[PDB]
């Protein structure tokens, strides 16, 4: 339960990785050091989260706020202007936010925000986080007008969740955040970010035997435990 420091989207002189490196600092205090494990392990998975990031995205006529639970870096919803809170899932799921949340109508997997589309397809940056935060911000229907709010969800989850998940996705981020024609991220980046769970058991693994070969990484393109210390930043605990 951490609230990171704002960022003000529209503000060019804020850089996206100072966002970055800010909030990992804040998730940080709350891992543990793994033996054999070069990244700091989150906090371990609950039915009920206990550890959440609160993370502010404000522009310069509106704002809103992410509600990340820290032990597997995964949005769960957002806060609207108007002091709403927007949960993914449906009538029936149980909430996991307080303060009187709606449900969107749909879940926040991959799957269910842009389907069997690669991730190289969400465009981001600087201009694509203003006009989803400010899009979100204006939201009071119960996900059921459409899902182009599926398309500015997606892109916050991969430039913030991601981004703060692995040092693959907030560099490349980072480097095209103020470009005119956005920035996103290669085929095979993708197809990593999409795997952070399976990195991450490969990561203990790697704990456990140093030299161990394992195919699921060699097939993702990363070689050893040193090649996906660089790639991850931080890892889910197993």
């Amino acid at each position: 339960m951490k609230f990171t420091e704002i960022f003000p989207v529209e503000d060019a002189n804020y850089p996206y990785s100072a966002f970055i490196a800010s909030v990992r600092k804040d998730v940080i205090k709350h891992c543990t050091d793994h033996k054999g494990i070069f990244q700091p392990v989150l906090p371990p998975e609950k039915k009920v989260p206990e550890l959440w990031l609160y993370t502010e995205l404000k522009t310069r006529t509106s704002s809103i706020t992410l509600a990340i639970r820290m032990d597997n870096l995964y949005l769960v919803g957002f806060r609207t202007p108007g002091g709403v809170w927007w949960e993914f899932g449906k009538d029936g799921d149980t909430h996991l936010l307080g303060d009187n949340p709606r449900w969107l109508g749909f879940g926040g997997r991959y799957q269910d925000l842009i389907g069997n589309k690669g991730l190289e397809t969400v465009t981001m940056g600087r201009a694509e986080m203003t006009r989803a935060v400010n899009d979100l911000a204006k939201k009071k229907k119960m996900l059921e007008p459409q899902a182009d709010t599926k398309s500015k969800l997606v892109k916050l989850v991969v430039m913030v969740c991601e981004g703060l998940r692995f040092n693959t996705v907030s560099r490349t981020v980072d480097a095209g955040f103020n470009s005119q024609h956005g920035v996103t991220l290669t085929v095979t980046q993708g197809k990593q970010v999409q795997k952070w769970d399976r990195i991450s058991k490969a990561a203990f693994e790697w704990a456990d035997h140093p030299t161990a070969v394992i195919p699921d990484m060699q097939k993702l393109g990363i070689k050893d435990k040193n090649e996906a210390a660089r790639i991850v930043a931080l890892v889910k605990n197993q």
